[PDB]
């Protein structure tokens, strides 16, 4: 038993919300949160940016001396820092950007890194609010992740289309 609450159950392992992960992370302080990070851990807007604001850009201060020491991170690759005031850990992974041309495949890898984690507060990843993108990201996740994960879809018109397409 784990303190995550009203969420739908779409798999054995995975869960989905109508929810602000930033509001989802405040009220349970999870083990581990993830981001929808850039490889240079960049947390301008979206995820990254409102989990960022929300720590007073603290993420921000530790990502830079990840990146000054460690260099970027791998499209589809992942790393593990502090949680600051959000959750214990945040798991930065870095989904493919479709707009920068960068492979589609890549958002598996991407989703791989969850299966590190026995439980992770997540977003979806390349997936965006429009078009048929969404609909194979969340696809994508439930058959990738073997893992407990439990997803905050911000958008409830798109929360209310994916549960109500779920196969
Ligand atoms: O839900 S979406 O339509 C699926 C793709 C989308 C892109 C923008 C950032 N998103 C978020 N997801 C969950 N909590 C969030 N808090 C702040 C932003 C945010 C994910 C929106």
């Amino acid at each position: 038993v784990n303190s995550f609450s009203g969420y739908l159950k779409l798999t054995d392992n995975v869960y989905i919300k109508n929810a602000d992960i930033v509001e989802e992370a405040k009220k349970v302080k999870p083990t581990v949160v993830v981001n929808a990070a850039n490889v240079y851990l960049k947390h301008g807007g979206g995820v990254a940016g409102a989990l960022n604001k929300a720590t007073n850009n603290a993420m921000q201060v530790e990502s830079d001396d990840y990146i000054a020491t460690n260099g970027p991170l791998k499209v589809g690759g992942s790393c593990v820092l502090s949680g600051h005031n959000l959750a214990k850990h945040c798991l930065h992974v870095v989904g493919p950007n479709v707009n920068k041309g960068e492979d589609i495949q890549l958002l598996k890898s991407a989703y791989e890194n969850f299966n590190q984690h026995e439980v992770l507060l997540a977003p979806l990843l390349s997936a965006g609010i429009f078009g048929a993108d969404p609909i194979h990201s969340l696809r994508v996740c439930v058959d990738t992740v073997r893992t407990n994960v439990y997803l905050a879809v911000f958008d409830k018109n798109l929360y209310d289309k994916l549960v109500s397409s779920f196969l």
